[PDB]
This record gives structure tokens, sequence and C-alpha cells, in this order.
């Protein structure tokens, strides 16, 4: 067996299969290679007969592994082995293990594959690697799905019928699949992922320039390989995240760096990635933006409210548009009788046609004085304010719409005809925000805007154009949103509208939120609530008891997102936003997110410190429960630290008014 | 053109197309054929290169049309021609359309299929047929998914968030799709299905002996259809339901029998089934059942109470299991303390061996004489007892595991090797249960009985091995329940657990809950809401304000599901129920559903009738909002009427305590 090995790591690799182990020498805990089938990886790909296949690498009829470097092992596998005993004569993967001389840190890359007269999918590389053992090592997976999440390598108390729904998942195909970066969706917000348990941690960032998915596995004994064959797994319950290369479409370098951190957690990984999320540029600070631009400060201990008019999806609908007076009257509302001392608020319907045509101010809502008097009362109040906007949308139901400005492939077919709101093409986006966006901006004297849509993802294609509309909202120097993000638009906003949790999700019955997000970028980025998820709505994510307390926990603030006829019904969260949540987050707006722990067994006790100087203990779950020193924590309940030196405890409580 | 006619409908059959039309004579309304491409109907089958290919039937090279009688049209749909052009020579279908003499009814069947040399898989027939114009008629598509729900036909207010995701699923996939009969998943539970205007309804009833799956579009221009050509759709938005029959494997007669009904919307329609549903034998009323047992009548108003302490998933797990002396305090406490007068208790965890053997009692959580103590507490308060039974598992984690109980398939595969809970041979399981049930019964004098899993679908294959372990279960007289349930099982037990939502489902974000079943079946068998939705958790469903008032608006009683760590936190909401929904459940328990309402426009508030003379009105909403006679109903609130005439006013509220 070949070995690497520095003061901190050995890499044991296997001179017949090209597997590997790592062994972290502080703790002493040894990472196996893929306990099932001694796959060093599971490659894709068609036979004799054109049918897909998938097979063992380590399984190929010739594999050569040759120390090549002080501190490389290159390996090779040549012609692989199908089932039937044929041979992909002609294909061939190379790969490349490097330790680095003096960190914990081994960069594993696929550097070349050939195709041979066979076609190449997806490969798993390395396979089943840094698995946990279901039930012996008690730690987690760790994935950063939207702000993030961890999943427990042991079963544990929690609510039996949360119990039953988390048990069977680990035992059906709820727990196997795979996620894709850089979407808003199911996918991942960080191109990065790990596993830990009580002695040690690794997590590999992916190369800047791949997009591989992530296979996970959670708890499972794959069964689902042996289902077809109608036989059980003879395999052990395991925990493991793999990266699958997709040869038949990547061009980037095929490269995963690991990192090893005796001790270490999902915090210890993030801190981490912190470090490589500065190197990539996607790191700037709100300090750094709040002196560029003052009025950043307006959104400490800001609600975030949107109204609802039923537009961008209706214009001037019946019943769900409102007037420019009853913004204004909502407004008032909200300030004079509910006290809102700081709040940005977002009007979704102020202009008389369809986006992306975000003009003019709508004469039937009232016409563009009585808008700017809207306006006007929320900046007297300090308040930021914008319209809602968006310059991706081509919607059928819209008498302007044309096909003139959709993306077409190769085969001259149109893009996007499944999905509405992304349907202008990127290069066109500058030009059509220009059309009024200066116009509005010196009419109503805007300070604030929100850009929906267009930078909820990252993906490559329209990427140009999306950069060019980012740098041009990014020239007016406002306090800006947009929907959801991601980390390489963090330069050009100042918050998100989003990146919190999807409601139907993959995992969602066996996983617990973690703010992995935001214990890499809350010092770079303000995120809030999602308009379809609002904390006024009672959702898979919880009710208002549930995410005022994880919106402390985690760092976000305050949304609350209602049609006009609702507002009346809206009251008691604001006041008790207004007064639980809004001074949290304003104390802890420009902090780092240091630290978070789970402080009881069923995960529903939380800690989580700032560097404000503050910090936030809360109880998601229905019963009060101790943590260390016997301090109790009321179910729903709450006990917070604040800079200047106050503690804030109390709980919600759900009461019934029999008349 | 070819008519059938009576005094109700009058039928246009078109000669060229086989395609018809149904005016309702009444009201004028015409129910359209295909909207889209005039299709009668659209086959699915294989290609002379043997790829799978959908056709419209229509454009067959031979359409024959004639009345064979009186009532009856025949049609002969003859070698349906490909895209390419190419001939299915010698594939036939042959259907027939039979108008009742009297009623406003027509039987529709699919009488004859020949598939040549081709293989035939679905026939959506009817195709598109009864469709609603979105945003024109305002009516809705009913499917009896699970309890039921409806899909209004046009776009209407309501919570912004709510609303983007409701209207952006009209536009995508979500809203198109296929749902079968008679599972405990994403399924219908009744085998009809229907669509209504302000003008008429139309339902169709499947033939007791066949199985089609049920294709639905919620509001879609059929976009899906063209998204692979790149293509924007020239078809309108519209609502449609149809069969699919399954012609590789359908043995039954492909028979829907459609009943017109004037003016009506679901609740006609349940009440329509209701007739059928005597007819077919599933209807026992629980009038009946309380004759056959007194004990029946510990059911209304009382609460169903779930110990969950790790079983059957795990055997004496620490920090989830219950000894039996923990077990008799919490029993205490909800009748002592809680002064909860009426309650199914139901303790899972009481055996020291894994289901499907359940026995012996276990001595490591107190043996059986403390267990008896525990149920003669239960029992000397009137309170119903059974331990968690069930007879289907067969566990990786168990070590009596074998496939030996497991059951084959025509390859000689093991069936079920992905759901674990389901894996033995119905045809075992009654001797599973004769093996310790009796003595069970026997030494904790038991009044109740719970059986879990088996009962929970109605599939063909094994349906034989559950009828017999049905009528076992029945033949002791205990008052007794079952997971889930499904039609067929009715006259075997008297309450199921569930038959209320799945919190991940097909159509959730674009349907309203509707009582469909109960609308049917109140009378008949006792629903409580599911384990893994309790009503002491917050999911998609909604939080204990939401579940409690719809609870009282369709007929089910309360279900409290917890691990033994989080009684003290379970206390508020075992209290409100018992206060709010106890007496309106204890009341209404025998009684008809006779009637629901949708009294707001968005649908939040709703009013029932039951023949005991109850009516209920609640406001699932957080709004205030009011009803005719300018009533008001507050947000999360409730305006009863009882029997003796007394009226019942309140609401909940979610309060913020600061210490
Ligand atoms: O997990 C399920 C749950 O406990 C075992 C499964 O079946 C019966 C209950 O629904
Ligand atoms: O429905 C969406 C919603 O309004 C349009 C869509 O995109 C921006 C908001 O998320
Ligand atoms: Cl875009
Ligand atoms: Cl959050
Ligand atoms: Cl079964
Ligand atoms: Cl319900
Ligand atoms: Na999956
Ligand atoms: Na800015
Ligand atoms: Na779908
Ligand atoms: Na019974």
């Amino acid at each position: 067996p070949i070995v690497l090995e520095n003061g901190k790591l050995n890499i044991n690799i296997d001179s017949k299969t090209g597997c590997f182990s790592v062994t972290e020498k502080t703790s002493g805990h040894v990472w196996k290679s893929d306990p099932w089938e001694n796959a060093a990886g599971l490659l894709t790909l068609t036979d004799s007969k054109g049918k897909k296949q998938t097979v063992n690498i380590s399984k190929s009829k010739k594999i050569e592994v040759s120390k090549t470097a002080k501190n490389t092992v290159s390996l090779k596998f040549i012609d692989p082995v199908f089932e039937d005993g044929s041979v992909a004569k002609g294909v061939s993967i190379a790969t490349e293990l490097r330790l680095d001389p003096n960190n914990a840190q081994l960069d594993v890359e696929v550097t070349e594959h050939r195709s041979g007269n066979f076609t190449l999918y997806d490969l798993r590389y390395p396979a089943r690697a840094f698995s946990l053992k279901t039930d012996e090592d008690k730690g987690a997976a760790v994935i950063p799905q939207k702000q993030g999440v961890i999943c427990p390598s042991y079963i544990f108390p929690m609510n039996g019928g949360r119990f039953c729904k988390w048990d069977d998942a680990t035992y059906n195909n709820k727990s196997q699949g795979s996620l894709e970066l850089f979407n808003n969706g199911t996918g991942l917000t960080m191109p990065w992922w790990g596993t830990y348990n009580e002695k040690s941690a690794v997590m590999g960032i992916v190369d800047v320039s791949a997009r591989p998915h992530m296979q996970y596995n959670i708890n499972n004994n794959g069964q689902y390989l042996f289902n077809a064959k109608g036989v059980m797994s003879p395999y052990q319950r395991i925990v493991f995240l793999d990266p699958i290369w997709k040869l038949d479409q990547e061009k980037g370098k095929m490269r995963i760096s690991y990192h090893f951190i005796p001790g270490g957690d999902y915090v210890d990984m993030a801190k981490v990635y912190q470090k490589e999320a500065k190197a990539r540029g996607h790191f700037v600070s709100l300090q750094e933006k709040l002196k560029r631009n003052p009025n950043v400060n307006k959104l400490p201990g800001a609600i975030y409210f949107g109204i609802y008019g039923g537009y961008p999806h209706y214009v001037n609908m019946p019943g769900m548009a409102f007037t420019f007076d009853e913004l204004k009257n909502i407004i008032k509302t909200i300030h004079d009788d509910l006290r809102v001392d700081k709040a940005f608020v977002h009007a979704w319907g102020t202009f008389s046609n369809f986006v992306p045509h975000n003009y003019p101010i709508s004469e039937a809502l009232g016409g563009p004085e009585k808008l700017k008097a809207a306006v006007d009362l929320a900046k007297s109040y300090g308040y930021l304010y914008s319209s809602y906007h968006a310059y991706s949308p081509m919607l059928e139901n819209d008498p302007n719409f044309t096909t003139d400005l959709m993306q077409r492939d190769a085969e001259g077919k149109l893009m996007n005809t499944g999905s509405r709101w992304a349907r202008v093409d990127p290069k066109f986006q500058k030009g059509l925000a220009q059309k009024n966006i200066e116009k509005e901006i010196s009419y109503l004297g805007l300070e604030a805007d929100i850009t929906d849509i267009t930078f909820a993802a990252y993906r490559e294609n329209g990427k140009e154009g999306r950069i060019e509309l980012a740098k041009y909202i990014d020239s007016f120097n406002l306090v800006n949103g947009t929907e959801h993000g991601q980390e390489q638009w963090i330069p050009y906003f100042d918050m998100f509208e989003g990146m919190t949790y999807l409601e139907d999700r993959p995992l969602s019955v066996i996983s617990h939120p973690a703010p992995l997000f935001n214990l890499v970028y809350h010092e770079a980025i303000a995120n809030f609530g999602k308009i379809q998820d609002p904390d006024n709505e009672v959702t898979a994510n919880g009710d208002f008891r549930i995410k005022a307390l994880r919106s402390m926990l985690f760092g976000r603030g305050t949304t609350i997102f209602f049609a006009p006829y609702e507002f009346e019904g809206m009251r008691p969260m604001i006041e008790m936003a207004r007064d639980l949540v809004s001074p949290v987050h304003k104390e802890t707006f420009y902090s780092e997110l240091k630290s978070h722990e789970y402080l009881s067994a069923d995960y529903k006790v939380q800690r989580s410190r700032f560097s404000s100087g503050t910090e936030v203990i809360a109880n998601l779950g229905p019963v009060a429960q101790k943590i260390e020193g016997g301090i109790s924590i009321p179910g729903y309940g709450y006990r917070i630290q604040m800079k200047d030196g106050s503690l804030k405890t109390g709980h919600f409580q759900v009461s019934l008014h029999m008349d």
C-alpha cells in the first residue's frame, strides 16, 4: 500500500483497488474507503449495446497506482469491466491524490478520462468516502442546502411523529439522491460539504471552475441498489456525501480540496470556507458597504414588509391591488400605530404594464404624485422603500408578450418555455432596466431598490448579462436587495430576500436547519425571510413562534408579506417582531455569527454567539428543557444576553379566548 | 351527428372524431369535448421501432359511430396513425356511450381493445372532457385526495406568498399529473371525481371492478406538451380530470358512470356517491356499531393520545421508551390534572420483541402486572386503551428477521424490499396475530384495539389475506381502529387514525382542503388526525389553531402524539382541545356532515352543518372577515351553534410573554 504522510495526516492507498483511507493523526480517527464494495469510484457509461451501466472502477482490467512526487500519488483505472464480463476497452480514468506538505489538506482530482467508443457520464470519485457509521459515529453530514442543514448519523429522541418520518426515511429513497450547486431550488449555496463525528471533521471544497453534483446517503444501507433485483441489501447503514463529476459536460478542473479538522464540526467547516470565500472575492463586508452608503444603517432593526398587490402576476387585480392612498395609510399605520421604528417597505404593484416593462407609475392606482406622497411619508420615517421590479419575465398574459427577447438554443428552439419568470435573455436585461429605473429614482427620490429573480441562482448560461445588470444597479449606490441571492452576487447587494429554506425539500424529514451560509457570510450580506414562506404564514418551516426564534438564532431579519386585505391580522405579529426580534437583529446586524450549538438531544434548544457581544439561546420545541448549569429554556422560549448586559427572557404562548 | 337524448340530457356525438358534448337541458350548460386537439381519447402505445408514443385516437384511419340501441352509441377507433404518418395496423379501441333512459346519467365504457403486433399502455378516455375554462367558469375540480380537496378554476385573493406559489403552479408541471385509487400516499380514497361551475356539476364514478388512474390539469394551458419542442402552447388555460385506463394491466370493466347535477357542487357530488357507497356495502353506521358494542360511546368527545416510546422502530430505546409506571402516571395526569373526561390511550412500546411478534409484555418496562395496573387505571376512568400492534412489518434490525414470510413476484423476486413496514404477506398475518392477541385481551381485559399498517390501503394483491385478518380482529367485538383506513375497511373498524392530509403532496399549493370523505362517511367511521402530523406539531397543514378549527369543521377528533419527554409541553393544547373541540366532537360524532361551505373569497372562512343540529363556522386565516348579515368571524376564530341553541364564539391568540 502506497503512503502519503505529513505531521497531521496519513493517506493509506491500496495498490490493487486505488481506494484510500485517511488517518487524522491528532485525534487518531481513520476515515475508511468505501465500506460497501471497496470501490475507488463509480462510473456510469454505455456498454456495447448502448445501455447505461454503473461500474466499480476498482474492477478495471488494469490499475496503476504509483507514487509520482514527494506528496503526489497518481492513479490510473484502465478498461473497466461490465456486469456481464465484457470490457470497456479504451476507457480509462486518471486521478491524483496530492497531500499538502505542511497542512492537513488533501487535493483529489480527476485529471484525465478517455471514452474510446463509449460515452461516459457520471463519475463518483472518491466513492462513498469519509463515511460515518450509523449509530456508532455520533456526528452528522453537513450540507449547505440553501441556508444549510446537518444530518445526524444516529437515531435520537424527538417528537414521535417526527421520529417515525425520520427513521423511515433512512430506510427508503428519501435518504439518497443528489443536489446541484448554486440554484434557488433544492440545491447548495456553497461549494463544500462534509462529515464529522465526536473526534474529527472533514470537508471538501469544490474547485471554482467545476460544477459537480453532490450525492447524499443519509443512514441508508444501500437497499436502493437492490430493489430492482428484489433482494435484501447486505451493506451497513452509513452516511456519506460524494462528488458527482459530470464527465459528459464538465469543462473545468475536476478537483476537490479536503480539509481535516481535529475536533471540528459544521462551525469549523464554515470558518474554513470563509477563508476561501474571501480569496474568491465574494466577501464584501456590510461595514464597507456602510462606508460607501450611510443609508445601509436603515436596515438594522428593520422589518421587511412586502405589500403584495397581485403584481407582477396581474395588473390591478380586483381584491388584491392596493391604491397609492391605501399604501400610504398602511405605511402610516405601521409607524404611528404599531410604533415600528425601522422598516423596508416593498410595494408589489406600482406600474400599469407587466414586467419586464416596469413603467409607468400606474394612473389607475392614483398616479405618480400619490405614489410620491407614499414614498415621501416613508422617507420622513427613515424607512427604506422600493417598488417591485423584474427584468427577466416574459408573461403569457402580458398584451406585450413576444418571443423576441427570449433565448433560443442551437436548434433554434425557445429556452425557458417552462419558467415564465426567467425568459428574457440576460444580455437584454440591463437595457430593460435602463428604460425607466433612473426616471423612477429621480422622480421618487429613491434611496433603495429591490430587483427580483435575476440573481436567485448562479448558472453559467447568461452569467455575463447578469453581471452587467448587477454592475448597473450597483452604480446607483442605493441600499439594494434581490430575491434569494448567491455568494457570487454578494459584492453587488446589501440584502438577500430569502436564503433560508424551501418548504418541501429533499432531506427535510432527516435534517436540522443550521446557519451554514450565515456562519460564513453574515458580516457580508443581510438576509430576510422568503416572501413565499413569510413569518406570518404557518408552513412546514413553522409558525411565527418558531420562525421568530430561528430568525434570532440564525441572524436574519423579519419578513411580513401580505395581501392588503390581511393587514389587520398582521398587527400582533408585527408587534411581537418589533418587541423581540428587531432589537436583536439591530444589535447583531453587522457582526460575525461566531458559533452555533445544539444544546438538547432533540436539537431543538440552540445557542448562537455574535461578535457584537450578543448570545441567543432559544428552544424551538413545545416543552421546557434544561441546559448546562440547570438553566431552563421554556418551550418556544428564549434567553438572550445583550451587549448592554441586559438578559431578555420569555416565551410565546397560544391562548384560547372563549367569549 | 349522432344524438342520444332523454328528458334531462342531450349527447351530441361527432361521427368524424367520436368526440361528444353533453347539454344539461335545464341550465343550457354544454360540457365540451377536448378543447385543445378535439381528441376523443389519448392512447399510449409502442410503434414499429418499439418506442412509446401517445396518439389522438380521433386521427385513426377508420372511425365507426352508430346507434346500436335506443340509448347506446357504439364507437370503434380503427388503425391509429402516428405522428410520422405510419399506421398502427391492427390496433382498435371499441367504446360505448349509454344514456340512462330517465336520469341525467351517462355510462362510458371501453369495451374492447386489440393491439396486433403493438403493445398498448395508457388510454385517457374520454380525453380532456367536462373541462372548466380558467377565469371564466368560477367553480372547481373536486378530487377525493385522502380527506379531499377542491381546485378552483380561477384566480382569487389570498395571502401574497400563497398567491405567488398558487399562480406559478398553474403555469408549470405542478398542475398536471396523475393519482391512483386507494393508497395511503398521494392518491384518492373514493372512486370518483368531478368538475362544477356556477351552473352545473358533473362527477364520474369508476366501476367497482376497475382501477384507472386519474389525470389532472389544474388551470394549465398545456405548456408541458410543448416544452420539449421549445414552442409556446397555443391552447387555453382549462381544468380537467381524465380517467387513465391501464390497458396493459386492467382486467375489470372499464366503465365510468357520469352523473350530471344542476346547480351542484362538491357537497352534492359526495351525496351522490354516498348512495353508491351504501350499495357497495362499505357503509356500516356508527349507530349499528354502537348497538353491537356499547363501548363505542367512549369515543365521542375523546382525545386520541399516542404515547410514542420509540417502538415499533426500536425496542426499549433510551430517551424514548416509557416504563409502565411512567405510562400509568401520564394517564393519571391527563385525567386528574387536565380533567380529560374521555380518551383513547394508545401506548407505542409494550413488548420486548419487534413486530410482527407482538409479545411478550416487556419485563424491562415493568412486566405484565405493571402494564395491567396502567390499563386498569385507564378503564377506571372510562378511557379506551390499546397497545401498538402490527403484523405486516419485517425489520432489518429485528434479530428474528427472515425473508421466509415475505412475498415474491412472478419472477421470483422479493416484493416490498423498499417498504419495511409492509413486507409480511397478508396470507400470513392472521396467524401472526393469533399468536398472542387473545392472550393480551384476556390478561389485560382489553376493551379496544388498534392495528397499524395493514389496512391503510386497498390494493388487489394480498386483499384476501387482509380481509381474513380484518374479520378475525372484528370477531373480538372490541372498539377498534386502524391506521389511515380505506372505505373498503369501514365495516370492520370503529375509527381511522388519519384520513386527513399528507404534509407534502401533489396539488397542495393549488387546492383547498374539503371534507369530501367525511361528507360521505362521517356517520359510518370516526376519524382522528394522523400520528405523523398530530395536532401538537406545526407543519404544512397548520399549527394547533388551524388544526383544531379544521377538526370541528370536518368532524374529526383531536390527535395528541408525543414522545414521553414532551408531555409537559402538551398540557396547554390538551386543555384547549378539551375546552373547544371535545364538546363539539361529542355532539356531532354520530351525525351526518350535511353540508360544507366556503364563505369568504380566500376560502379561509367556512361553515359546516351536522345532522345533530350543530353548526360550525370557523376562520382559518389571520384576519377577521365578515359573512352574511354582517357577522364578523375573528382571525383563527369560530362561531358555533350547538344543538340546544346556545352560541359559542371565540378565537385563538398568540402572545409574547417577556419577563
Ligand atoms: O412509521 C410508521 C408508523 O410506525 C410504523 C410505521 O407504520 C405505523 C406508523 O404509521
Ligand atoms: O412568483 C415569484 C414571485 O413574484 C414573481 C416570481 O418571482 C419573484 C417572486 O418570487
Ligand atoms: Cl435571469
Ligand atoms: Cl432562517
Ligand atoms: Cl399489509
Ligand atoms: Cl382534517
Ligand atoms: Na431520493
Ligand atoms: Na447597495
Ligand atoms: Na406534476
Ligand atoms: Na369494533
